[PDB]
């Protein structure tokens, strides 16, 4: 009689680490038998991390997978053949992974005119889809952002602004979904901020020799602002005062007793998280 | 005197699970002091999974991150202010993850004329780029596949064929790279196979009543082929012979002693891993 096969199945909620064994046994049929395994039409000898245990004395053969990586997903077929015919049965290895964050987005503070790039990554099986929705406080409604002119969404869901504008403020949301679970969703607040600017590009300070020369450098910006003075690309150690204000700060620094080798140009450099600026103040000591 | 800050730094080869602490302490400066923390221009009160330990008696404040998820990457700034000025210092939290396979590709056996979709996924930081190169055995050289007409590479590196052709045989390679390490590379063998076809769509078998009616159904295909006969969508249990060949198999089945309620149409259905076909054989019993 031809062989008939006992239906077999893989576990239900399979996870990457787990092992899996499926037994191909007989209902009926006269020996001798020959067992044979396939995965999606390819023979199982190919995949060596899969090895099959066969005990033909007991009329069975077992497929084993010691650790199920998602490549194992697919259809596995066992074929039993004798000198009267063959039976076969296929079982499906199924696996689902809901999204987990790779790169969560967070609240962002962007520089106007800069080229911002927010990242938002996630992983799972299938590979999750990353979508951005901005919240319009005209009625707190979601509207998908998308790759406009002056905007971009790269291969991996990274939202990139070409020139940041006051238009691009408020709260945004990226959403990772692959069909498993509800997915992920992250709401972030974008705020726009202005790069610092020295009020005056370059001012002349002229004095007679040997006086308390008084330098000046107020700058516009958002606190904090950290100002460093220089001469010919060397730091000034001399006495320096740095009083703050609201729209920035002013730096009043003075050099006591002037010299003709000190006469030249100086550099008021300011640094911040939103940019950096430089004013070059020049000094000449007349007789 | 204005406060001056002791430079601090995050660990060098940071990994997701680890904790990170950075101490903002003073070199010099006269009290009282006020400590303040920022991340990329945003204040640290926002991120609550970050909490700061501050002990102003010892002139220090510590930022702590109990488990560094990649969102923590960026620049952290500590600001110390007194009634003479402020100092500040920023340190960068850096993290790299080389690619690991999410969905490894494997050897594939495609049906001609079908719409194949090979998957190839990977994960890491930054999110890896997935590229396909086919090996031309004209000189075993790589050539990037790309989204042709009759081909496609989806968002996540899934290579999709619209109509599979003999053109699309041989070994291919997908390569995952994000800049860290050398990345990953996987070489797979594509082989093309033909869906089974019943030789004859529908044949008339006519006999007189009460004879050993002899049915016939050879089919073309690649082994294995599993044939099931039916009548009005019910299985035939009756005597059936299924002898194989090279290009497929033939199924010679016979019904002993005919009846007028048996007279009708029958269905030779074949199933395989590369497709399924049906021939409808018809029977009429004349007097
Ligand atoms: C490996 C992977 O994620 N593959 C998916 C596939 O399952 C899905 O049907 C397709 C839709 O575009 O996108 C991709
Ligand atoms: C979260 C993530 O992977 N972001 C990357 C970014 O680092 C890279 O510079 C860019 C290049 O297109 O692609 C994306």
């Amino acid at each position: 009689s031809p062989p008939i096969i006992n239906h077999f199945h893989f576990s239900k909620d399979i996870k990457e680490g787990e092992r899996q064994q499926v037994i191909c046994g007989l209902k009926s049929g006269d020996p001798p038998f020959t067992f044979s395994w396939l995965k999606d039409g390819i023979d199982i000898k190919n995949f060596p991390e899969i090895n099959i245990v066969d005990v033909p004395v007991s009329y069975i053969s077992v497929l084993v997978i010691s650790s199920v990586e998602a490549k194992h997903i697919g259809n596995y077929t066992c074929i039993i053949k004798n000198s009267n015919g063959m039976d076969s049965y296929t079982a499906t290895l199924m696996m689902k992974v809901p999204p987990r964050w790779v790169k969560e987005p967070t609240d962002v503070a962007a520089t106007l005119g800069s080229r911002l790039t927010i990242d938002c990554s996630a992983t799972g099986y299938p590979q999750p889809q990353i979508t951005w929705d901005k919240l319009t406080d005209r009625s707190e409604h979601q509207l998908p952002v998308g790759s406009d002119s002056q905007r971009t969404l790269a291969s991996n869901g990274s939202l990139t602004f070409l020139r940041v504008d006051e238009s691009d403020k408020g709260v945004y949301i990226c959403q990772a979904y692959n069909g498993i679970g509800n997915g992920l969703q992250k709401k972030i607040h974008l705020t726009v901020h202005v790069a610092p600017k020295v009020k005056e590009d370059f001012t002349v300070i002229t004095v007679r020799k040997g006086f308390t020369a008084h330098l000046k450098c107020e700058v516009f910006g958002e606190p904090p602002l950290n100002i460093i003075w220089k001469k010919e690309d060397k730091i000034i150690a001399f006495e320096t005062l740095q009083e703050n204000t609201a729209n920035g700060a002013t730096s009043d620094t003075l050099i006591n007793d002037s010299q003709q080798n000190d006469s030249g140009i100086y550099t008021c450099h300011v640094s911040s998280q939103f940019g950096e600026a430089e004013g070059k103040i020049q000094l000449v000591v007349l007789e």
